[PDB]
Formats: C-alpha cells, structure tokens, sequence
C-alpha cells in the first residue's frame, strides 16, 4: 500500500433515470455510468493523512461538471455576454438535483478522512480508501448551504485562514434546519420562506459560541451584506427551475425577547439573474403556474468576517456566497485523490 498525492481526471456515477425528463437525470444518463453496486471501503490501520479542503482539485473538477449541466439543462431566453446577446429557446423545464459519485480510474485512489471534528486543513488520523465518493448534490445557492451532509458531532467552522477576513468561512451545521419556499399558486413572482425561528435561533446560539471560541470569546454580531448585488445580498437559490431571492436580514438580527415563533422570509421569483457560471446576465421565462413548493435542509452557512476592527471588541459576521466552488468544497472537505505509487 503505497502511495502519493496527485491529481487525475474522475469519472462520475450517478443513479439517474434513463425515463427520466428532468434534466440532472438526462446529464447522469449520459455523462456518468451507474454508481458502484458494491461499494468497498478499505479501512488504513495507523495511517494518518494531511488535508487540505482549500487545495482540492476535486473542487475544480465538480465545478465544471455542474457547469456544463447547467449549459445544457437551464438554457435561458438570453445571454447577455461580453457586447454580444444570444437569443435562445427556453421551456420550462424539470429541475431537482440528484446525488453524484467521483471515482477515481484505474491507478488512483481517493483517501477519505472519517475524523469527527476534522476542519479540512490538518492532519487525519483515521484515513480510509475507496473507489468513490459518497452522493453529493450539486445545490447552488448563496447565503445558506442547503440539502448537503451534517456534521457529525459538533458544528465546525471551516476556513483556509480565519485571520484573513477575506476568507470565505463555511460553518458545518450539526443539526438541519428546514427551510419552506412557496410561491402560492392565486404578483406572480412574490414568494417567501418559512423557517422554525425557534429551531435557527438557537442552532444561530450555538454557532455565536464556536465563533466564539475561534475568536478569543469576543463578541459575535451578525449582520446583513454590506452592498452588492442581489444574488449576495440575499439567499438565492434555485426551485423547481425558478430563481428565488430571500431577504436574510430576519436571520441575521441579533435581536434573539418575544421572538421565536415562526420567520416568513420575503422573496422574489427574478427573470433576469447574474450568472454563477460565466460573468453575464440571463434572462428566463416568467414563473410556472401553480403553488410552487421547496422544502430545504439548511445544512451550513457561508459568512464573511468583517475586516479592520482588530482593536474592536468585537467581530461581526455577514452572509456571502457567490463562489459555487465553497458549495462544492463543503462536502469535498473529507476527501482526497492519491495516485497508487
Ligand atoms: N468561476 C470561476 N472560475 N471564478 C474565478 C474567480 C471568480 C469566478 C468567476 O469568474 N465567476 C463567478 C460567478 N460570477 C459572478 O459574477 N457573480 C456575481 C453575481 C452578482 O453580480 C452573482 C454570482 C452568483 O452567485 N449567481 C447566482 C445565480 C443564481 C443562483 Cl440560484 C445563485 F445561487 C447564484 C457570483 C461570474 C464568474
Ligand atoms: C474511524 O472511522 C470509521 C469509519 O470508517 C468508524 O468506524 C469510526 O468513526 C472510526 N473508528 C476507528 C477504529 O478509527
Ligand atoms: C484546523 O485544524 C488544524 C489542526 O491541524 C489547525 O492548524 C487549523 O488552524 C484549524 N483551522 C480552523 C479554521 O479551525
Ligand atoms: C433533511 O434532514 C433530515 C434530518 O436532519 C433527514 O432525515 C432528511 O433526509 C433530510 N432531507 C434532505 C432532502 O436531505
Ligand atoms: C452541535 O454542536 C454544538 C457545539 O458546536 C453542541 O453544543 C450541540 O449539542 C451539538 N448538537 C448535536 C445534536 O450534536
Ligand atoms: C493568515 O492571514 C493573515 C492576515 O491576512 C496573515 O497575516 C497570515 O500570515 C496568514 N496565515 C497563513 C498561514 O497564511
Ligand atoms: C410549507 O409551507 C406551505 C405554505 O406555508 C404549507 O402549505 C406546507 O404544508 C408546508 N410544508 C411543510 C413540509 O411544512
Ligand atoms: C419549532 O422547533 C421546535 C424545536 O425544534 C419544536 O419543538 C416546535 O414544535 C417547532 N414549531 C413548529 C411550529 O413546528
Ligand atoms: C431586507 O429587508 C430589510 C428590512 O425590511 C431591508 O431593510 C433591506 O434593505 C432588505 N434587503 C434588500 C437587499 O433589499
Ligand atoms: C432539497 O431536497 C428536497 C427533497 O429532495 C427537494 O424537494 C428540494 O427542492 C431541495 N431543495 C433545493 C434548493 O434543491
């Protein structure tokens, strides 16, 4: 059993539906090969690994597989990129994303870190090997990382480098909490989302204390995005085909009093969205008919520390995605590839 970090080309495996129309299906179908029937999963006995969930180029290679999904699933109305438009054709379409398998080809291995409380930089004292990684699915979205993985004791904090206040930070939540969009079916593009404020207000509690610990128990305040664009300033994601917005700031007031029955986000259904993928801007069709329904798991949160305060007493928070590759990376983290030496 020897072997060396290196990097390869994955393979991918899914269990997608070949009767299926909706359209990660139709991408699994025909870009991946069935998941393993028999997945075997080598225990290493004294073996202990380094990590790094920052410097993974399985991150790289997932984010072009969801890419090109999206370039064939989602095709918008029009393109707006670099002086050119592009009218296209665009149906609406079946849209529920499926769990998918990165396998390594013959030679290579992928090492899998089974630590509890692992923060994916570091050494893991309790390595495995298999052939595949579990089911991932690829959700985009801002602010709130939605339907992933738990984590398995306590809630993690993840960052290349917390000291440097530009690093994005993920916060591995041990305990989902359901998110409900709705989109009633009789202003077509008003929605909102319902949330337990008891159940995130005190799963909110006990992230405060584990930033806490990370930051000298200071003082941890949350607060809403400090400018930029929509798909920042508010949780968005993607149901049924449709964009929504979800205005956060009712999450992020540190308010919590007679606060904890349930939190009606507001949001909006947008046509014109700025594209995840390539700089541009899409536009898509109006909004299905109907009472259009999601039912998430908030599973993580992805926050920006607020930089210059050093001699403050205290450090705020702000919500902030945009780079898909941290959504990626937060169920990545436990993973790497080795080449059989
Ligand atoms: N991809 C690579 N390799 N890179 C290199 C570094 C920068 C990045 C990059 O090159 N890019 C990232 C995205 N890009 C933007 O421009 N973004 C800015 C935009 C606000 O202006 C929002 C974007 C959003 O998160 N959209 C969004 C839409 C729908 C949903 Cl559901 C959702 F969850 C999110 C973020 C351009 C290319
Ligand atoms: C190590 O991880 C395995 C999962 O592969 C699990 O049995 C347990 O969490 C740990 N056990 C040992 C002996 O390290
Ligand atoms: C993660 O754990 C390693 C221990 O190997 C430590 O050096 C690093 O600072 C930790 N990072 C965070 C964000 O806790
Ligand atoms: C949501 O979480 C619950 C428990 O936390 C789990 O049983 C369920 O499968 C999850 N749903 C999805 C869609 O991941
Ligand atoms: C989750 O982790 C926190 C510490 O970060 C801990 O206080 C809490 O009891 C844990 N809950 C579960 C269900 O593991
Ligand atoms: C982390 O960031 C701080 C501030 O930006 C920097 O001074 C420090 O050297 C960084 N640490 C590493 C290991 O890069
Ligand atoms: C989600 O909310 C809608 C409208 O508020 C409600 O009709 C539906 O039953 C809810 N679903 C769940 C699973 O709570
Ligand atoms: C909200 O969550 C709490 C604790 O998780 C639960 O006891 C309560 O019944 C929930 N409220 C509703 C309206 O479901
Ligand atoms: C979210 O709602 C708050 C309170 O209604 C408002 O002040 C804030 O500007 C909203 N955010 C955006 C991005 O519109
Ligand atoms: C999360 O998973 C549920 C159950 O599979 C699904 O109905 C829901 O639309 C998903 N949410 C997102 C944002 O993909």
């Amino acid at each position: 059993p020897v072997w060396k970090d290196a990097d390869t080309t994955l393979f991918c495996a899914s269990d997608a539906k070949a009767y299926e129309t909706e359209v990660h299906n139709v991408w699994a179908t025909h870009a991946c090969v069935p998941t393993d029937p028999n997945p075997q999963e080598i225990h290493l006995e004294n073996v202990t690994e380094n990590f790094n969930m920052w410097k993974n180029n399985m991150v790289e290679q997932m984010h072009e597989d969801i890419i090109s999904l999206w370039d064939q699933s989602l095709q918008p109305c029009v393109k707006l990129t670099g002086g050119s438009v592009i009218k296209q054709a665009c149906p609406k379409i079946s849209f529920d994303p499926i769990p998918i398998h990165y396998c390594t080809p013959a030679g290579y291995v992928i090492l899998k870190c089974n630590d509890k409380n692992f923060n994916g930089t570091g050494p893991c004292k309790n390595v495995s090997s298999v052939q595949c990684t579990h089911g991932i699915k690829p959700v985009v979205s801002t602010q709130l990382l939605l339907n992933g993985s738990l984590a398995e004791e306590e809630i993690i904090i993840r960052s290349e480098n917390l000291t440097n206040n530009a690093k994005t930070i993920i916060v591995h939540l041990n305990k989902s909490v359901e998110i409900n969009c709705t989109r009633p079916s009789n202003d077509i593009r008003k929605a909102y989302c319902e949330i337990n404020g008891t159940k995130w207000n005190k799963v909110l509690k006990q992230v405060t204390e584990k930033l806490k610990e990370h930051f000298n128990n200071k003082t941890i305040i949350f607060q809403p995005p400090s400018g930029g664009d929509l798909e920042i300033t508010m949780h968005s994601f993607n149901c049924r085909g449709e964009f929504f917005y979800c205005n956060t700031t009712q999450l992020f007031n540190n308010t919590c009093k007679g606060c904890n029955g349930t939190i009606t986000l507001p949001c909006k259904i947008k046509q014109i969205i700025n594209m995840w993928q390539g700089t541009g801007q899409a536009m898509y069709a109006p909004p299905i008919d109907g009472k259009i329904n999601c039912v998430s798991n908030i599973t993580g949160i992805l926050l920006t520390r607020d930089g210059g305060a050093n001699n403050t007493s205290n450090e705020t928070f702000r919500p902030g995605g945009g780079d898909m590759r941290d959504n990626w990376r937060s169920e990545l983290y436990k993973y790497k590839v080795v080449q059989i030496e």
